[PDB]
């Protein structure tokens, strides 16, 4: 944290937040939310960070270089040091990179570093390979070489991802998946763990081993589960959180606007809300049937329910303001919503469900005060415009994640924010073979433009390539577009470092601080 003068901090650097759910884990190749990296940020420190803009910024790694964007070398710095004092060495990476694409890790993000194609991990991925035959190596105990199977300029931008972090491989080895427990969790974050509480509470604490604890002020973050945004406002209101969850009640965001405006902090925010359609579910499996249920939402009447807030609608995945995204508008969201529900009627109908023999299907959500609102919309709209009946079905964070993952759901409320600002981070997700391909999307076509982007040579080729894939991917109408977010939460008036300027929004209790108050 940088500290202005002026500022008096005050005695007890205590921070209490409200993290949205329970977390699937803390160990990072076993996370894919959120509120996973959230915790993650503090615990474990890769060979990037993010600055305050978003920027990426040295880690472990103070120094790096590259030839030909597809050979990397990092240079780690000789203090970094796990919560046990031993050093964090570069064959730490190559056996956490290693165990993340490991068959046998089942990591909902072993598909990340295959974003940035380093060599031998296609094969590796499929179990034909050996994760030791991944293309990174340390050549001595403080320098990283990777080597990709191609150019990639932003594989750097992927390294500030938790996934990417290190992990202690003794640690793992004695406990499985009791290692992350608070007697047993080894560290190189700024933070370590005190105490897990199921349901309850997440605390950490400072931690002295941290190559830069010295700048670190917060002695103690307290990370709470709750999903209802109305109890995140209420205990936030009466003492107990210091910043809300980024997830605002629809109905008290202008009251609070009016009575607290300089608590409410409203960002842009690189994520995207939207219907997830399971693709190899029937009757998704057939275009005509997600065309309609894509074009009888309707953005409008959801969007106007959260005005206030600035949130616009959606009419693709990647979000129009990502880094290298120049998008088009489809001529579908141009259209009336009567021409729009006269169109997904008559698909409908070509599918064969007609009035007289109408769909009713299930809308998967996470439990919360936000997504049931909207989720009651959205059935009502559905039943209004293109006669589909909708059954809602509510589940906790983990598990909501789990039967997406497992496919046993037709359609299902999603969000999905980028995890390095540029526009694979979105797309990548809709390959074939991606682990975090909850929506079951399989196009070859897909598939095809995606590894044309890395073939181009200049970045507006890229960029013009990413509007292709967009337009592939609406055409095939694997998604139920709704509104891209805004970075919306309550921060107390004595709570500092918190810029909101990343519009990733991966902040770091090591850059907060409490000004006396």
């Amino acid at each position: 944290a940088d500290v202005p003068a002026g500022v008096t901090l005050a005695e007890k650097q205590t921070l209490v937040r409200n993290n949205g759910s329970e977390v699937q884990s803390l160990d990072p190749h076993k996370i894919e939310g959120v509120p996973e990296s959230n915790i993650s940020r503090d615990l474990f420190e890769g060979l990037l960070v993010s600055d305050l803009d978003g920027h990426p910024a040295p880690g472990v790694a103070e120094s790096w270089d590259n030839k030909d964007a597809k050979v990397w070398t990092f240079h780690l710095r000789k203090d970094a040091k796990w919560s046990d004092g031993t050093p964090v060495t570069a064959q730490d990476f190559v056996y956490s990179w290693q165990r993340s694409v490991d068959p046998n890790t089942a990591s909902p993000y072993a598909s990340y570093l295959q974003y940035g194609h380093i060599a031998g991990i296609d094969e590796i991925l499929e179990g034909k390979k050996p994760i030791t035959d991944l293309g990174v190596k340390a050549i001595d105990d403080h320098t990283l070489e990777v080597t990709l199977s191609e150019p990639v300029p932003y594989f750097y931008k992927l390294l500030v991802h938790p996934s990417t972090s290190p992990v202690p491989k003794a640690a793992i080895e004695k406990f499985g998946e009791k290692w992350t427990q608070p007697g047993n969790i080894v560290t190189n974050g700024a933070y370590t763990l005190k105490d897990w509480v199921v349901n309850e509470r997440i605390v950490l604490e400072r931690s002295p081993t941290y190559w830069n604890n010295a700048k670190t002020v917060i002695n103690q973050v307290t990370y709470l589960p709750i999903a209802s945004e109305v109890t995140d406002v209420n205990r936030y209101r009466s003492g107990e959180i210091d910043m809300t969850n980024n997830s605002m009640p629809i109905e008290l965001f202008q009251k609070l606007k009016k009575e607290i405006p300089d608590e409410v902090h409203v960002d842009p925010y690189l994520c995207t809300y939207y219907y997830e359609i399971n693709n190899q579910k029937p009757p998704f499996n057939d275009v005509r049937v997600r065309t309609a249920l894509k074009l009888g939402m309707d953005r409008d009447i959801i969007v106007n329910k959260v005005k206030a807030q600035g949130n616009m609608p959606a009419y693709g995945y990647t979000p129009p303001y990502t880094d290298g995204a120049k998008l088009t508008q489809p001529e579908w969201f141009g259209w009336s919503q009567e021409k729009r529900n006269e169109e997904a009627k008559k698909l409908l109908a070509e599918a064969g469900y007609t009035a007289d023999k109408p769909l009713t299907i299930n809308l998967l959500y996470n439990t919360s005060d936000l997504h049931k609102k909207l989720a009651i919309a959205a059935s009502s709209l559905w039943k209004k415009n293109i006669g589909v009946n909708v059954k809602l079905v509510n589940q906790e964070w983990k598990t909501f994640l789990d039967t997406r993952h497992q496919g046993t759901f037709d359609v299902a409320r999603a969000g999905w924010c980028a995890d390095y600002n540029e526009p694979t981070s979105f797309l990548n997700t809709m390959l074939s073979n991606s682990s975090m391909n909850t929506a079951h999307y399989k196009s070859p076509a897909f598939d095809s433009i995606m590894a044309e982007t890395l073939k181009v040579t200049d970045e507006a080729q890229r960029t013009a390539l990413y509007t292709k894939a967009e337009q592939q991917l609406d055409k095939d109408s694997a998604i139920v577009p709704v509104y891209y977010y805004v970075n919306a939460r309550l921060v107390k008036p004595w709570v500092g470092g918190y810029t909101g300027k990343d519009p990733l929004d991966n902040t770091y209790t090591r850059n907060m601080y409490i000004v006396k108050h």
